[PDB]
């Protein structure tokens, strides 16, 4: 029956067109049929002709019976599409589309036609098709939409069209794999048929929404730039992937397919947000694909070639793409980076292409304004926390996870760099985000994957090194791993800060988490220690040396590869397993800290900065008792625990004298971060450069904290102490990091951000570390028991001959040969004691003149050492008679030393617009063609212009970060002028603190022969620190008095002499004779001090006979009666001074007080100019050790308290103020203050006794 009405139907046996009527109810009936058919019964039963009648049918001239065709031919090829090509074998879509669109009653179906039935139709003809079929039909089918048929049928045709395009990228778009074969050419036919019908789609999506005409014309025309774009990229990484590995490809254009869709429009059309997603997950798409690089023995294929010029073209139209995202206003930009659309703009961060990372980094730099990389960074992590420490984090992590031969390099420069802006964006003590804000459960988690995240880029930057040394230049390679060296150095420098950020007891847990990526890169850094490379082995050394003891330090282990390879390269086994250029000084450092140095030295700060500085005490508040000298410490340990509270007693001592005394201003502090990192309340300010230049702030500075209104004098207020800890000299104002102590800070409560408090200094840390250092190193020196047994050599005598003759060479004396000889003969320490006139630097001198027929010459203050360098310098004599000159230098920090000095020698031998006019220039030409823009030539010219300000832009920074190179490399140069200076000079002297400086430790040193004078006038800690450098014979030359026998008979400060003289008194060359002072003058302190031995010279009063002493007040001796001011001292030695000019070198005056000598220096600088600043010589007694002048001028405050702090240094201070003239000494001072010192009162009484006494008016009695 319906094969008969068929029959009945067909054009072929009635030879007619049947009427419209039969037509649709026959068509009717059959959707009636269909709808109770199933497509299994239609392949089975239906398919086994009806679709041929179908489409002799389709030819009826009814648009309503045209319609019933076409939904009922849309219901065939959706219900079973099989049987349907199975069936019309014979016919292609080409002769389908083209039979059912030539037919005259269609242009009604069109014109009469919530989308229209042959959109859907037409969806459902592609879906129905294969792949292989889909472009020969769009090269008639879309030929026939948009351009045959072409207003409701031109707009329902449009959208047809639209659909197909839509169709057909949405199809190849969601395949799982793109073919190298057919597939890569039908994919670029639809991209040339999507270019070809670029006009059309702009049209289209520059339709106004809710027109009469929008049927949804501009959703679909979004779309297919939405996939077109994507579809670009996907083929491009394809192509990449398969000509990488060698394959077959085929024998486009990207740079015009993303052009044209830039050029239509960015700003000023609906869904431009959407468009800027799309665009930005579209170059996402292809973020780890780089260039080709040709080996050096190899050369470039055709096809390589031929890629890099299609990459090129793409890259540069992809930062075409970036460079016009910087025009949208500041809030649509930070709803896109808040709202996943920031992880292509963070990988366009890191790209290696230029383009795209100069466009990613000015993107970067327009979303926060900073404009500077590192603090758009940190304004970055400031706002978008999360966010931006995930996209970072995946964005390296993508591209370090294979090495292979295959694996991008150019990638590998801009990492370490972006690494760098995070960590100072993120660590800094006034600008990090960690020492202002905790932390909640995710941002520690984004900080814990950034750390592991650069760890591993950092690793994997050294580990291929040499799959990447086969096809680059030599010195891109050395740059790079110095850059490397110094980024790990950068980043394991800032430990602390992540474990009292990322958590006492869970201290140590979150640091356990912070050392875990640390330990993967360790292998890595113990293979470039192999290299001919002086600078990069120091680095390497260093970071070794530093993460081995962090994890020691906090109970861990290191790899068992790495202290393999660190075992069989630094171990004799005989030779060395692998060739190493180490030194002797890097082998031992190794071979120790792995299992002479430099200890720790934060136990110390906390023993001095848990004090309370307004005890009234003489001993330390915390438990510290001393008063034991065995002066037999068989062992180094012992030792230690001898002079350890020896020396925290000696800085309690020191603290105090040094507040009583102390003349320093004070200044305010603001607390910018308070952070318990590293044990102490590291606070952190910014001073200004004045205060610190003018008070001279360095490291190991130490001040006072108080809220109090003078910090000096208020005990009841909140207070404590602070070492300087790290001082950086920033643009203006210094930022200092002081540490603090927070165990009973009673300024702790009241510590914020934003508290305003009052800072005075008191010390400096330097000799006591050092003498710390010198006390812990001790057990790897060369004259262990010399110095613990307190041996010296033994005496032995000499014949009667050599003693004239050497005594008839440097015409010197019976007692100051026989040292010489006997100096010059046996090894060990000799001791040379003498009252302060014997002429003990005169036997040191020509010690040097017999010794050197290099040595080092020390002496505990400055002054001795300027003298011992004058004396070295003005000449020299040898061993017969000849006369000589030797070089000489001085290893510190006068007007003679100052042509001899190692810092002068150093120094003396060492002695931008271009790129800012242009991005001054270029931005004039952006501010000209934005406002003349709100067609096409003129945004040629605006994508032109902006990108050499990229350009420019990319060069000022590239300018700022060449100065690290200029920096490390004047480093090298330094440490090579040094070491030539230090093998010229013959002879070196230095003070018995500053030879200890940490600078030796890297240099080559070794001083055999170690002469100090002065050495019974220093503490015991302070001689033994230049022994360490191979020393084996010293001579202690110097004075075992200065202290009375009531006082000889403290304990803290003796000296190493004191000690030897105490245990063998029988081996000291005496000398009894002296050869400066008058009678007078060498009479009262010899029974005062030295007991009666004190011999003068011959005929000495003979010699001593100037003027002046013709006045009996005037004489050589004369004793004058009048808060450490006494202004009263002040006016009797101004009126004495003027009595002698009234009546050049060899008048000096001298004070015990720092304040006693600003007084005088500004009453003398008042009246007498500044003429006498030179001519009088006004400085302390601990500034005129060794010296001495014709006239001089005591003038003493007071007598400290018996039983107070001081008086054994004041007793000190007096013996050496007493014994530095030759000619005339005149005391002054009051009596009432000074009969109570007990000294004082045998001097005034000694005054008395022999007519030296002047009282009363002094000024009436001068007159
Ligand atoms: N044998 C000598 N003959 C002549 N003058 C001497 C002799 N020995 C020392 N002197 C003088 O004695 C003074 C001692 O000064 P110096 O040696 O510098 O201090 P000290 O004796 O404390 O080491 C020198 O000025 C020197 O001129």
């Amino acid at each position: 029956r319906l094969a008969d009405q068929i029959v009945s139907l067909s054009f072929n046996r009635l030879q007619t067109l049947p009427p419209g009527q039969k037509i649709l109810r026959f068509w009717s009936g059959f959707l009636f049929i269909l709808h109770a058919l199933s497509e299994k019964q239609i392949i089975n039963s239906l398919r086994a002709s009806i679709y041929f009648l179908a489409l002799e049918h389709l030819g009826t001239n009814s648009d309503e019976a045209l319609a019933m065709v076409l939904r009922a031919l849309q219901e065939l090829m959706e219900k079973s599409s099989k049987a349907f090509w199975q069936a019309l074998e014979q016919v292609p879509p080409n002769q389908l589309v083209e039979e059912i669109f030539k037919s005259a009653a269609f242009r009604p179906l069109l014109n009469k036609s919530q989308v229209p039935a042959l959109a859907a139709w037409m969806r459902a003809l592609v879906r129905s098709l294969p792949s292989t079929s889909w472009s020969d039909l769009c090269e008639t089918s879309l030929r026939h939409l948009f351009e045959t048929f072409r207003q409701s049928g031109r707009a329902t045709c449009t959208l047809a069209g639209l659909v197909t395009l839509q169709q057909c990228l949405d199809g190849f778009l969601q395949q799982d794999s793109i073919d190298t074969g057919t597939g890569l050419i039908m994919v670029n036919q639809l991209l040339n048929r999507v270019v070809n019908y670029s006009e059309i789609i702009i049209r289209a999506a520059s339709l106004k929404p809710g027109d009469i005409y929008n049927v949804g014309i501009s959703k679909a025309a979004m779309a297919i730039i939405h996939s077109a774009l994507a579809l670009d990229a996907k083929a491009t990484e394809v192509e990449w992937a398969a000509l990488i590995a060698e394959k077959p490809v085929q024998d486009r254009d990207s740079g015009a397919l993303w052009e044209t869709f830039l050029e239509m429009l960015w700003a000023g059309q609906l869904g431009h947000f959407e468009l800027a997603k799309a665009m930005l997950m579209a170059t996402l798409r292809l973020r780890s694909i780089e260039q080709f690089i040709p080996k050096r023995k190899e050369q470039l294929k055709r096809e390589l070639d031929k890629f890099n010029k299609r990459y090129q073209q793409q890259t540069t139209a992809i930062g075409k793409m970036l460079n016009r995202l910087t025009d949208f206003e500041p809030e649509v930009l930070d709803k896109l980076c808040s709202d996943q659309t920031i992880h292509p703009i963070v990988s366009s961060l890191i790209h290696g292409e230029d383009a795209i990372r100069e466009a990613g980094f000015q993107l970067l730099k327009a979303i926060t304004s900073e404009s500077q990389p590192s603090d758009a960074v940190g304004r970055m992590l400031e706002v978008y926390f999360t966010p931006f420490l995930n996209a970072f984090s995946q964005a390296v992590d993508k591209l370090t996870a294979t090495k292979d031969a295959n694996s991008p390099w150019s990638h590998m420069i801009p990492i370490l760099k972006c690494s760098d802006f995070v960590l100072t964006g993120l660590c800094d003590p006034s600008s990090g985000q960690l020492r202002r804000k905790v932390l909640t459960t995710e941002e520690h988690a984004a900080v814990k994957r950034w750390w592991e995240c650069v760890w591993q880029a950092v690793d994997h930057s050294f580990r291929m090194m040499r799959i990447w040394h086969i096809k680059i230049d030599k010195k891109v390679m050395e740059d790079f791993c110095r850059d490397v060296m110094e980024l790990g150095n950068k980043l394991l420098a800032q430990d602390g800060v992540m474990a009292s950020s990322l958590a006492e007891d869970a201290i140590s847990k979150a640091m356990r988490e912070v050392l875990d990526p640390p330990r993967k890169c360790s292998y890595s850094l113990a293979d470039m220690l192999q290299l001919r490379d002086k600078y990069l082995v120091m680095g390497i050394i260093e970071t070794i040396k530093k993460l081995l003891s962090r994890l020691q330090e906090n109970e861990m282990n290191l790899p068992q590869r790495t202290r393999g390879h660190l075992d069989s390269m630094l171990k004799k086994t005989m030779d060395y397993l692998t060739k190493t250029n180490l030194t002797d000084v890097q082998r031992i450092e190794l071979l120790k800290a792995l299992g002479r140095l430099i200890p720790p030295m934060d136990v110390l700060h906390q023993a001095i900065l848990e004090w309370d500085i307004f005890h009234e005490g003489n001993d330390p508040p915390n438990g510290y008792r001393c008063g034991n000298v065995s002066d037999t410490y068989p062992d180094p340990y012992s030792y230690k625990q001898t002079f350890f509270p020896l020396l925290i007693n000696e800085a309690w001592r020191s603290f105090v004298t040094a507040k009583d005394e102390t003349t320093s201003k004070p200044f305010g502090i603001k607390v910018l971060s308070r952070m318990t990192v590293d044990k102490f309340m590291e606070v952190t300010a910014a001073v200004p450069a004045q205060i610190s230049k003018d008070r001279g702030l360095t490291e190991g500075d130490i001040v006072i904290i108080s809220k109090g209104e003078d910090p000096l004098n208020q005990p009841q207020e909140l207070h404590c102490l602070s070492r300087i800890w790290k001082t950086t000299y920033k643009k203006d104002t210094v930022e200092v990091v002081y540490r603090l102590n927070a165990k009973g800070n009673q300024i702790l409560p009241a510590l914020t951000p934003g508290s305003e408090f009052q800072v005075v200094k008191i010390t400096n840390m330097t000799t006591i570390e050092r003498e710390y250092a010198a006390l812990e190193s001790l057990q790897y020196y060369d004259l262990m028991d010399e110095i613990l047994k307190a041996q010296p050599s033994p005496m032995l005598t000499f014949g009667d001959e050599a003693i004239k003759a050497v005594m008839d060479n440097y015409q010197l004396n019976p007692g100051q040969a026989r040292a010489i000889l006997n100096a010059k003969e046996n090894d060990g320490f000799t001791l040379i004691q003498g009252p302060p006139g014997t002429g003990k630097t005169k036997t040191i001198v020509a010690m040097v003149g017999c010794l050197l027929t290099k040595l080092l010459v020390c002496a505990p203050s400055n002054a001795a050492v300027d003298e011992l360098v004058l004396r070295l310098k003005a000449g020299v004599k040898t061993m017969n008679g000849t006369f000589h000159k030797i070089e000489v230098l001085r290893l510190g920090r006068n007007a003679a030393v100052k042509d001899v000095t190692l810092d002068e020698l150093v120094k003396a031998r060492m002695d931008r617009d271009q790129l800012h006019k242009e991005a001054g220039e270029i931005k004039a030409k952006l501010a000209e063609i934005r406002p003349q823009l709100d067609a096409m030539k003129l945004q040629r010219e605006f994508d032109e212009l902006k990108r050499r300000q990229a350009h420019i832009g990319a060069k000022i920074d590239a300018d700022k970060a060449s100065g690290n190179t200029y920096a490390r490399e004047t480093e090298i140069k330094r440490r090579q002028i040094q070491q030539e200076i230090l093998d010229k000079a013959q002879v070196l002297c230095a003070t018995l603190s500053g030879s200890g400086h940490e600078m030796f430790k890297n240099l080559n040193v070794e001083f055999e022969t170690v002469i100090i004078d002065e050495a019974a006038q220093c503490v015991e800690l302070s001689a033994l620190i230049p022994l360490k450098y191979g020393c084996n014979k010293c001579i202690l030359v110097g004075d075992p008095k200065q202290l009375p026998p009531t006082v000889l008979s403290y304990g803290y400060d003796q000296s190493l002499f004191v000690r030897m003289q105490k245990n063998h008194p029988k081996d000291v060359h005496l000398l009894d004779m002296q050869y400066r002072m008058h009678p007078e003058i060498s009479r009262f302190p010899s029974k005062e001090f030295y007991e009666g031995l004190l011999q003068d010279g011959a005929d000495m009063a003979r010699l001593r006979l100037q003027p002046w002493h013709q006045s009996v007040l005037l004489g050589p001796y004369r004793f004058f009666d009048v808060s450490l001011v006494n202004e009263e001292e002040v006016k009797v030695a101004m009126q004495l001074y003027m009595r002698f000019r009234s009546d050049t070198g060899k008048i000096g005056i001298i004070t015990p007080y720092k304040a006693q000598l600003q007084r005088l220096r500004q009453k003398f600088v008042e009246r007498y100019g500044e003429s006498i600043t030179e001519q009088i010589e006004f400085n302390t007694t601990d500034a005129f050790q060794g010296r001495e002048c014709e006239i001089i001028i005591f003038s003493c405050v007071r007598a400290s308290p018996t039983g107070g702090i001081g008086f054994m240094t004041d007793i000190r201070r007096m013996n050496v103020g007493l014994t530095r003239a030759r000619s005339s000494l005149w005391i002054l001072g009051d009596s009432r203050a000074l009969v109570q010192g007990e000294f004082w009162a045998k001097l005034i009484e000694d005054a008395k006794q022999r007519d030296r006494y002047t009282n009363g008016n002094i000024m009436a009695l001068l007159s």
